[PDB]
């Protein structure tokens, strides 16, 4: 059936801190969670570049971003370094994370949330480009196939075999390259992140 659920989308406020930390725990393994302070930075320093999804009173989803000068600055950086790259006047929007409560996944929420973010970023003055550093979910199934080949592996159909990459693909993302050592604690992906970009010139 068609859900018919009352969803609200707004910028975070400081009061949302505890609920957003809770949301991080439920969506990601301990190795992939960002720490309490990074959540705080995002909602304190840059409320404009974040969105909270609420169902009733409850926070059920979040999408995070910051502004950087260019995607080259991401070469040879770990994820705990990226917060340092933020500049107020950065021409590139780096989407940092998308969080959907596991019980509410596979209902079109990720989709709707990302599309809104993309259109929201298009309308921000000065912004030329949107990039995200993602990761694979199913690589252990293809190991030891080289990841550089895995991230371009398409199915039938011509959509990417990895469901986390497909998610970006079907919203117009270009898979750019691998970012080795981006996530030190992510052994399933051999620490590698995946850089994707969005052409926003049409929106
Ligand atoms: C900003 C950044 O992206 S950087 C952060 C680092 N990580 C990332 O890059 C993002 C990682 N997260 C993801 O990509 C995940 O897919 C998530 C967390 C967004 C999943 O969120 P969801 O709300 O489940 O996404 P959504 O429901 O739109 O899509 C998931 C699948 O369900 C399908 N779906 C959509 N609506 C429905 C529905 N009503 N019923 C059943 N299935 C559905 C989609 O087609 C998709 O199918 P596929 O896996 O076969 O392609």
């Amino acid at each position: 059936c068609f859900e018919n659920n009352y969803y609200n989308l707004r910028h975070p406020k400081i009061e949302d801190l505890r609920d957003l930390i809770a949301l991080e725990t439920l969506c990601w393994s301990e190795n992939l969670q960002v720490d309490n302070e990074e959540i705080y930075r995002r909602i304190f320093k840059i409320p404009q570049g974040q969105f909270i999804l609420e169902l009733e009173d409850k926070i059920v989803g979040a999408i995070y971003s910051q502004r950087i000068d260019n995607p080259q600055l991401l070469d040879n950086k770990t994820c705990t370094q990226v917060p340092l790259l933020h500049t107020e006047s950065g021409v590139v929007v780096q989407l940092l994370a998308v969080n959907i409560l596991p019980e509410l996944q596979n209902q079109g929420l990720g989709d709707r949330l990302l599309e809104f973010m993309l259109q929201y970023c298009a309308q921000i003055s000065g912004v030329e480009k949107v990039v995200a550093v993602t990761l694979c979910r199913n690589y252990p199934d293809y190991s030891p196939m080289p990841m550089a080949e895995y991230i371009h592996q398409k199915n039938e159909s011509g959509l990417l075999v990895d469901p986390l990459l497909r998610f970006h693909q079907i919203h117009g993302a270009k898979i750019e390259k691998l970012l080795p050592g981006y996530r030190p604690k992510d052994w399933e992906n051999q620490t590698c992140g995946v850089l994707v970009s969005y052409d926003i010139q049409h929106r």
